Formats: structure tokens, C-alpha cells, sequence
């Protein structure tokens, strides 16, 4: 399949080379997959979910995203125009208030929520958790995140967001989680990605147009944003039966694009995500 004037970050991904605008993908599309996005909701009212999008879980007195950014990440994942993986199911676990605000308590929470939700789902192909969020260094933190991938949930996570070692920063130092920095249209490093030996991976993170309330479309930049690229091509992949929930991560560094990336210092993984797809 090809999807022509598509947001650079979607052709990027499907590309040996930057500056192209067609996004290239196996018309499998992520079908049978399911992608949960722990942020500040999801307006699954959005025409861009096509009725694929849906909130299972809030913390707070309602599931609507009154922020943005939750609906924004998950039209990354998976949106109809902004999406990576165009037919996976979306499920909402509102963590986040409609500041963007939310206690380490109320993460793990639904990080463990996750965990035990799968088995409420029907994800044939597999599940995967996109967590555009967090803070400081926090063991517990990391530890949720570590039980939400050894239940067998692919977790990606932000590097975060202040030009430093993620190393720093939770759950992006989880070692077993996948950890993804961003960058941007011209194949350089985004000037606030976090960096490290814990990073994983790289995705398109500087000015991508995705979805957001109110039924509109808007272009922001961050980890935030390249996380749920590298969720949605997991779910792509394990659709296609390429990978498992246990093993994506690693799977996504080996097919990556390697050493294309510009600005990235000594010890950081030089490894833009991948769709390996041959139209
Ligand atoms: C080769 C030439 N310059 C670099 C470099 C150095 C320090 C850095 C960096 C990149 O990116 C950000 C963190 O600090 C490698």
C-alpha cells in the first residue's frame, strides 16, 4: 500500500532515505494487533480512529482527553492519515490529567492495569504500550514498566525530553523496555532528545502532524512523539508475523536504518526505525 503527502515521520519510517513523502506498508495494516496509549486519553470520537479507538480505564472523573497530546500520540500509532499501524485497535488508559500531570502512583497503576486488560482484549497478533510520559530516576517506576513487558506486552517508551542521559529518567532507564529517542525530517538528532546507552532506538520526533480534540490535526515535536511510531511499526511487524511482543524491540534495532543519524554522541545507538517493507 501506498499513502501519497503522507507526515514526514510516516515516510521516514518506510525509507532507506530522508526527504520523501510517500509512506509505504503492507496492507495488513496492524489488523488483529491492539495498542494501548497510557497518557491523558483519547478522543475516540476523532473520524481519524474510524471507530477503532476506545477509553478502557481513567484515574480521573472522566476518560476524555481535555489535553491533546493522548490523542495526538495515539494518531501516531494508528490514526486513518496520521497512523503507523492504520487497522490496530486503540485502548486508552488515562493516566495523565488534562494538564499533562500525573503521580508515579497512578502510572504504575496503569501499567499494571495493562498488564491484567490484555486478557480482557482480543489482540491475536499481539499487544503493545506506548508510554509517552514520564520523570525522574524511579525504581518503581521502572519495575511496572519491566512487569508490563515480562507479561508479554511490547512497552515503548519516551527517552524524554532534556537534551541528557536518559539513564536519568523513568521509564525510559528500564533496561527491558524499548527506549526511543527522536529526530527530525533531516535525519539529525531532535535538539531535546534525551540520549544514553539505554536507548534503544530513534524515531521521527520534530514537527509531526498528527490528531487532536476537538476533531482537529496539529504538528508538535518530542519523544512524546516518536514513541508511538516505533509502538505502531510493533504492532505492524507482529501483524505480519515478523516479531513477538518479547523479542520486538530487538528486532526493530537489527532492521533499522543504521548510522544515517547525524549528532548522535559517542555511545548512543545510531538506529532510525524501519519498516523494511518492498512495495
Ligand atoms: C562527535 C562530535 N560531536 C559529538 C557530540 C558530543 C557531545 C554530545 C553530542 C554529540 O550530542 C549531545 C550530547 O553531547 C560527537
Amino acid at each position: 500500500a501506498a499513502q501519497t503527502n503522507a507526515p514526514w515521520g510516516l515516510a521516514r519510517i518506510s525509507s532507506t532515505s530522508p526527504g520523501t513523502s510517500t509512506y509505504y506498508y503492507d496492507e495488513s495494516a496492524g489488523q488483529g494487533s491492539c495498542v494501548y496509549v497510557i497518557d491523558t486519553g483519547i478522543e475516540a470520537s476523532h473520524p481519524e480512529f474510524e471507530g477503532r479507538a476506545q477509553m478502557v480505564k481513567t484515574y480521573y472523573y472522566s476518560s476524555r482527553d481535555g489535553n491533546g497530546h493522548g490523542t495526538h500520540c495515539a494518531g501516531t500509532v494508528g490514526s486513518r492519515t496520521y497512523g503507523v499501524a492504520k487497522k490496530t485497535q486503540l485502548f486508552g488508559v488515562k493516566v495523565l490529567d488534562d494538564n499533562g500531570s500525573g503521580q508515579y502512583s497512578t502510572i504504575i497503576a496503569g501499567m499494571d492495569f495493562v498488564a491484567s486488560d490484555k486478557n480482557n482484549r482480543n489482540c491475536p497478533k499481539g499487544v503493545v504500550a506506548s508510554l509517552s510520559l514520564g520523570g525522574g530516576y524511579s525504581s518503581s517506576v521502572n519495575s511496572a514498566a519491566a512487569r508490563l513487558q515480562s507479561s508479554g506486552v511490547m512497552v515503548a517508551v519516551a527517552a524524554g525530553n532534556n537534551n541528557a542521559d536518559a539513564r536519568n529518567y523513568s521509564p525510559a532507564s528500564e533496561p527491558s523496555v524499548c527506549t526511543v529517542g527522536a529526530s527530525d525530517r533531516y535525519d539529525r538528532r531532535s535538539s531535546f532528545s534525551n540520549y544514553g546507552s539505554v536507548l534503544d532506538i530513534f524515531g521521527p520526533g520534530t514537527d509531526i502532524l498528527s490528531t487532536w480534540i476537538g476533531g482537529s490535526t496539529r504538528s508538535i515535536s518530542g519523544t512524546s512523539m516518536a514513541t508511538p511510531h516505533v509502538a505502531g511499526l510493533a504492532a505492524y511487524l507482529m501483524t505480519l508475523g515478523k516479531t513477538t511482543a518479547a523479542s520486538a524491540c530487538r528486532y526493530i534495532a537489527d532492521t533499522a536504518n543504521k548510522g544515517d543519524l547525524s549528532n548522535i554522541p559517542f555511545g548512543t545507538v545510531n538506529l532510525l526505525a524501519y519498516n523494511n517493507y518492498q512495495a
